[PDB]
């Protein structure tokens, strides 16, 4: 599934993401963005590594997940492959567990690129939310 900016606030912010550990909903809506392009199925291959990374918040499979050739820390309990579903409750509870490390969301590499650096103030105002 590919979501619309509008869609995945609505989405985020049903889930209780709006501040979700001092970050704010366009935050996170922007991560996505750049991360994937909003797309549920996005994957990316080898990499720096061998591992992967998974989803619409692409989230990687040596730390985050468990994997078929890359072995795994597996810190959100879940195989890899739940990330590519359209469904995007497992993401966002594995998200959550992410923001929680010391860096913060400067574990999404194209949020520190893409978001971070940025006034977000109306990324969201044509949402209905």
């Amino acid at each position: 599934k590919i979501f619309s900016k509008c869609e995945l606030a609505r989405k985020l912010k049903s889930m209780g993401m709006d501040g979700f550990h001092g970050y704010s909903l366009a935050n996170w809506v922007c991560m996505a963005e750049y991360e994937s392009n909003f797309n549920t199925q996005a994957f990316n291959g080898r990499n720096s590594n061998g591992s992967s990374d998974y989803g619409i918040f692409q989230l990687n499979s040596k730390w985050w997940c468990k994997s078929n050739s890359h072995s795994s820390a597996n810190a959100c309990n879940i195989m890899c492959s739940k990330f590519l579903d359209d469904n995007i409750d497992d993401d966002i509870a594995c998200a959550k567990r992410v923001v929680k490390d010391p860096n913060g969301m400067s574990a999404w590499v194209a949020w520190v690129k893409h978001c971070k650096g940025k006034d977000l103030s109306k990324y969201l105002a044509s949402c209905n939310l």
